[PDB]
């Protein structure tokens, strides 16, 4: 059950942004959003696909365990932070695409296909697979509860890998995504998805927006944060 | 672990704050450690609230703690610290260091089961005198800085005598700082003021995952005054900053 909240439309209007935020307490059986229509509309997952990819990599034993080191082959890559040896968390945090391209190559298209169906994930950083903000939140819940078709052990490994902010009374698991600058008529998409544990409570969130100007990128974080802080979540 | 060397240039931070204590830093890839005082690095002290680490692992391995999603319900009755007067998760109870919660956990485990596990963990001098809720805080169990890093490294590598699953749960519950380049797991401890001429102890233990490297650490100091307590963290941080680990 998803319900519409117009009280935050001042932020989207002031920033000239077309996007959607979905935030749920306890269980994804009652969520809130700024745009009902967009909440269920499906966009390219971009780098948020690293989450299911990592689970599948470990399930198939392509990634041997949590302590796996992905050696850099020494060839130039697209960004500097990727030009080094990386751990699972390292590769997820700097978002090193070639590391995860290589994992998926070994997994094979047919195996990946199957597990995705199994996870109810969705319909690459540009392909044929798309996912909604409602879909993302339902998937992240299952991961938190250990409910995915995967060993409990492997879901825990990816759960720790996704930790982005830690405090004595709250913990944040999250991942950004960004498909690239687009046209006014063919815009890119930016993502931030995750969940917050606070007190004995748990909050699931997923945000996306169109992006035709690169400098509008920080708003994928500032807007969801303005909201979540106003709710007393962080 | 593998090797240890005395590095006396760390004593600067110690003399500055008038602190009588020790710091042990180990680098995982090369199995080697550095410390400012070889002798205190080997001396055994009360584990205090660092015992919550083995206590949490055993709590799970025996069914007493059901899983990672269990809530420890407050009865509405006043507790020794304001911080403790609420329902806590496993991470919650560990982060605010809620003594009565882990004492109840210890009670349910039992005398014989608690012994058997500390044996397999190689935890300290292995003794549980005074009562089944007294030994860690003010009893007869003792452990050294060197022993703490050995214990913590086993846990990191999932090598302790428990399920991988359970070792992972406690590992997440111990996360205290998170940046894009590094992640810190840690726990504090503090026995009390003791007396003048017979002080109490304060600990900081953990490990830092950073790049492909991992760094285990343990710190402890003599303490008789509560105002010195922040130093249990500010000194080890200083040492680790100048070595380019955190911050
Ligand atoms: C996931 O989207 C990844 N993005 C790309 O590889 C496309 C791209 C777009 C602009 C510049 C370079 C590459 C990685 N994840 C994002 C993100 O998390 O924001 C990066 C921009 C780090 S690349
Ligand atoms: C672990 O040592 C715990 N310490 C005690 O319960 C002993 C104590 C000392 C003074 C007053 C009351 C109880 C926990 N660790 C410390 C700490 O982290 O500062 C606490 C005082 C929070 S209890």
């Amino acid at each position: 059950s998803i319900t519409e909240n117009t009280s935050w439309n001042k932020e989207f209007s002031a920033e000239a942004v077309n996007g959607v935020f979905v935030l749920c307490k306890s269980s994804s059986k009652s969520c809130a959003t700024n745009d009902l229509a967009r909440a269920s509309k499906e966009y390219l997952p971009a780098s948020t696909f690293k989450i299911p990819n990592a689970i599948i990599g470990l399930e198939t034993g392509v990634i041997k365990n949590e302590h796996q080191v992905f050696k850099w082959d020494g060839k130039p890559r697209a960004m500097k932070q990727w030009e080094r040896d990386l751990t699972l968390r390292g590769a997820i945090q700097v978002s090193a695409v070639p590391v995860f391209q290589q994992i998926a190559r070994e997994v094979g298209e047919v195996r990946m296909q199957k597990y995705l169906k199994k996870f109810s994930y969705g319909n690459a950083l540009e392909g044929q697979l798309r996912i909604s903000a409602v879909n993302q939140v339902e998937f992240l819940e299952s991961l938190y509860l250990n409910k995915l078709s995967a060993s409990k052990e492997n879901q825990l490994i990816v759960k720790e890998a996704l930790v982005t902010e830690a405090a004595p009374e709250y913990l944040v698991h999250s991942k950004t995504g960004f498909s690239g600058v687009g046209t006014e008529s063919n815009p890119g998409v930016a993502w931030w998805v995750g969940w917050v544990e606070k007190e004995t409570e748990v909050y699931f969130f997923a945000f996306n927006m169109d992006i035709d100007n690169e400098s509008k990128l920080p708003l994928r974080k500032s807007i969801p944060t303005k909201i979540m802080e106003s709710e007393g979540i962080i």
